[PDB]
Parts: structure tokens; sequence; C-alpha cells
């Protein structure tokens, strides 16, 4: 009724997750496969590190590696913009800014190839501490829940964020990952233009005891919790 995306979201989707990765120089690329149930918010996703070690934590690549899946309620369905821009899709691109150590650099396309929602992921990160947080590995493998605003970016006919992602570091301090969001039709729209509103996410992550490759098990709720 409300966008020419969602219906596609009605039921069970199968989701391919395709990222490139450069930190530093560490050149690395992850695959995941799953799928989304949108109804419920649904995200299941296994992701393996196709070229070995992963370099950097899996719980800093969790924001990286689809929120069309996102549930919007009844009374929000007009602010989905991530839907309304289905098949044809979005691109999404972050700076992501880990206080006192380095940045990732993302850019990814969100968009159907078949029945398959895809998000195909350029990621650069630079100026990283070889042996710091991040590429010495030293975060937990865990997540919080969090409350993201979503801001329209009318110029740019898409939406905009800013977050922060705080990282368990071992030794019981945090480690503060500032987020930057901007997303934007692919193809030049059309697509709904929200209000701002809140997305509420929660993350659980987990390993197959079966998996011998370096990967990360994710279920994930996301909701539109509503204007306010």
């Amino acid at each position: 009724m409300v966008s020419k995306g969602e219906e596609l979201f009605t039921g069970v989707v199968p989701i391919l997750v395709e990222l490139d990765g450069d930190v530093n120089g560490h050149k690395f690329s992850v695959s995941g496969e799953g799928e989304g149930d949108a109804t419920y918010g649904k995200l299941t996703l296994k992701f393996i590190c196709t070229t070995g070690k992963l370099p950097v934590p899996w719980p800093t690549l969790v924001t990286t590696l689809v929120l069309c899946f996102s549930r919007y309620p009844d009374h929000m369905k007009q602010h989905d913009f991530f839907k309304s821009a289905m098949p044809e899709g979005y691109v999404q691109e972050r700076t992501i800014f880990f206080k006192d150590d380095g940045n990732y650099k993302t850019r990814a396309e969100v968009k159907f190839e078949g029945d398959t929602l895809v998000n195909r992921i350029e990621l650069k990160g630079i100026d990283f501490k070889e042996d710091g947080n991040i590429l010495g590995h030293k975060l937990e493998y865990n997540y919080n829940s969090h409350n993201v605003y979503i801001m329209a970016d009318k110029q740019k006919n898409g939406i905009k964020s800013n977050f922060k992602i705080r990282h368990n570091i071992e030794d019981g301090s945090v480690q503060l990952a500032d987020h930057y969001q901007q997303n934007t039709p692919i193809g030049d729209g059309p697509v709904l233009l929200p209000d701002n509103h809140y997305l509420s996410t929660q993350s659980k992550l987990s390993k197959d005891p079966n998996e011998k490759r370096d990967h990360m098990v994710l279920l994930e709720f996301v909701t539109a919790a509503g204007i306010t």
C-alpha cells in the first residue's frame, strides 16, 4: 500500500552478504548467508572469513555486515525508507571512528538479485594501531542493544544517522565506535522520505561448535520504536 518494496518482505527472504576488506593493508573477505523475516524484525546470518583469520574483531563488523529487515509497525510504514528503495536498492555509507584508534570507511549496495537480498560491501580502514585493541583482537565477542535515531536527509533524498557503539575491551574498559551513516537510493528514487524516528536493536553473537573456520553467527532484531 505504502511503497513498491513492502510486499517483497512479507515472508522469509534469503540474504547474501559479501564484504571485501582492507584495514591498514590487511586484505580480507567475508561471506555471509542467512535469512530475514521483516514481519518480526528478525535476522539470522552466519558469516565466514574466506581469507583466513579475520584481522579485526568480529563485533566491530556487526553494523557493516540490512536494515530493510527492520519491523516497521503499521503506523510507521510511511517512514520505511529501506524497503521503499527495493528492489533497485540503496547505497549505505559509513565512517566508523574508533576512539584513539583508526577508522573504517564503508560503502555498501543493498538490493535484490533475483529473490535474494544482497549486501555488497567495500570496507577501508586506515590509521589503526597494529598492536591496539582492534588489530590486536582485545575486544570481547559480544554485543549490546541500541536505539539509533534515523533522520531524513532531504538534500540527498535519503536518510542519515549518528550513533555510538561501545565495544567491551578485555581489560574491562570500553572501546567507542562513533558511527556516521548516510543512505541514498540506487538509480535516484523514488523512495519514501521518513520523518525522524528510532530503530531499536538487539543482537546475540554465537559460534557454531562444529565450524572450524573463523566465523560469526548473528541473531538480530530491529524494530522501528516510534517517532520518540
